[PDB]
């Protein structure tokens, strides 16, 4: 029956309590074994990193997109076991770099490592393999009984086991007892199985913050930054009173995209809302809509391996690409 | 019986929908009359601002701080009215400058203007005057129900009612019907009521993402930046592969303060936990421990206004100085 690959990246799951703490050191094999996981007939398993996600790098993207590719013909279901730290970032990256994959993509990891008595590790872990083996394509993340699709997902707490919430957008399934139930698919295209690795990962997040200035942002942009992203207020907007930002954004937006998420949690932005919005509009400035913090930063990386004309960026950002942005 | 003030600092819940979007119009006596609210025959009004709180700047902060100390003693409580977008800042802010104030001090607004038929309003200026006549002294806010305290409070919703959480800290009080039933006292200490407007507002918050390099960092010092808070991945800490950060950090520290919070919303830091957080600990980073992203801003500006040695601000950092902090 079903042939899955287990590909191992590391992070607490394989984790072990060390001289300056806890880092990542087992093997996703040895971290099957320990949370306890026996129905794994036909599994094959890979170790392509082995990092606390911390020092995930974008070309540690580049690497697992072209080895999932490799493989999405030869297995049923594909598991990545990740830290959490960065797991969603790295759903988020693949989910662009990998379109229209014929097979599941299932990341996930766990809050306490398998090595622990408590471990949610056991739980993830099947989770992620029933999902494997579902027949439902796409990239996903399976944690705490849930699965939501990658480019969606957003850790929400660092000491809980209910780490990681689908943000704006529903559940894709949960576990009811042993039952996996479905709660939404999500409506693809079916396009050609797509690699593309091109991005670039200079982008620079500011927190929008009372008082803060333009200076910084006309530094990043010295400094060689090809994009910023800066996290406003709610539904977003750039304050006018105070400081020479909103002149230094009108200036800027049309050499660099500049985008504005929100940093809030959960409903996104809207810039059409507010005056402090539509003065943001009009001084060139992209809203992020309803998509993560993760998604919006991957998303604007991987469209700058692409172009930098900021009107072809503003349109890609805006455009629905894998289910990140509601169109 | 009791004297309360109202003042208005502008806000959504005084917004009218002019030209180019919602802007802040009314003022504190026409938002209680709209809301419909009758129970305020000893109320005063005073509009200190009217303002989209995008807008809001740190020097409102230094006025609403001098307006509520001069009148403290006058009332049994103050209710200032504010807009939800930096309101959590400045009911952080307005913690750490006005120290234990003998009244109940409540900050409110709405994420729905009170003009609008389906308001939230209504019941956010209930729950705030309720509270303010409770005789439970301190600096509160009051949303959807619920009243907590200030320097705990964040906004996690864009779009919703319940905008607000208590971030790792019990709520105070909320409403059963009309019963507005006490979940948590905070533990004050009271000492004499302390004004202190001293702040340095010019602090950088950068988010931490994969690839990051420390370039914008001693860009930032050189312009002049007192402070710098990064919010890093889950429990905290840095990355030492990839870029030049932690060298760029370990440089830094011991010029400025480098404080370490969470992308995430729930839980905080805690960096003895990974070799990544020791690591960071020795570079010279100073933990935000379970403090909110609005208070960890806001208190390192106010500390910067009396010190920028940084074992000094380290320890003041690290200190729960109104309720903000786990010590
Ligand atoms: C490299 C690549 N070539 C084929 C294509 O683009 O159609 C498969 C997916 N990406
Ligand atoms: C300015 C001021 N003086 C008095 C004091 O510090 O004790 C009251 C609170 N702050």
């Amino acid at each position: 029956m079903m042939k899955i690959l287990l590909i191992g990246m590391g992070g607490t799951i394989a984790s072990v309590k060390g001289e300056n703490g806890y880092e990542a050191s087992l093997s996703v094999k040895e971290v099957l074994d320990i949370a306890g996981i026996k129905d794994c007939e036909d599994c094959d398993f890979l170790d392509l990193k082995n990092v606390d996600s911390t020092l995930i790098q974008p070309e540690d993207w580049v690497d697992l997109a072209e080895t999932l590719y490799k493989n999405v013909k030869k297995y049923d279901g594909i598991i990545v076991t990740h830290g959490t730290d960065t797991l969603a970032y790295t759903s988020s990256m693949i989910s662009f770099m990998l379109r229209n994959p014929p097979i599941p993509i299932v990341f996930t990891g766990s809050m306490i490592p398998a090595t622990e008595e408590n471990s949610d590790a056991p739980l993830n872990l099947q989770t992620a393999i029933k999902f494997a083996t579902s027949g439902i394509r796409g990239v996903y993340v399976a944690f705490n009984g849930k699965v939501m699709l990658g480019v969606r997902t957003s850790k929400v707490r660092t000491m809980s086991r209910d780490a990681f919430e689908s943000i704006n957008y529903p559940i894709i399934a949960e576990l009811r007892g042993e039952d996996l139930v479905v709660n939404f698919i999500p409506k693809f295209n079916n396009g050609e199985v797509t690699l593309d690795l091109r991005h670039d990962p200079k982008v620079l997040v500011i927190k929008l913050i009372p008082g803060l200035s333009g200076d910084i942002f006309r530094a990043a942009v010295e400094l060689g930054y090809r994009g910023i992203v800066i996290e406003g207020y709610g539904a977003g907007g750039i304050p006018y009173r105070g400081s020479d930002l909103l002149q230094t954004i009108e200036e800027l937006s049309k050499e660099i995209p500049i985008v504005m998420t929100t940093q809030a949690m959960y409903d996104g932005v809207d810039l059409t809302r507010y005056k402090v919005g539509r003065l943001a509009l009009r001084a060139g400035v992209i809203p992020a809509g309803d998509m993560t913090k993760e998604a919006t930063v991957t998303k604007l990386m991987w469209i700058l391996g692409h172009t930098n004309n900021v009107e072809e960026i503003k349109v890609l950002m805006r455009k629905n690409l894998v289910g990140e942005l509601r169109d």
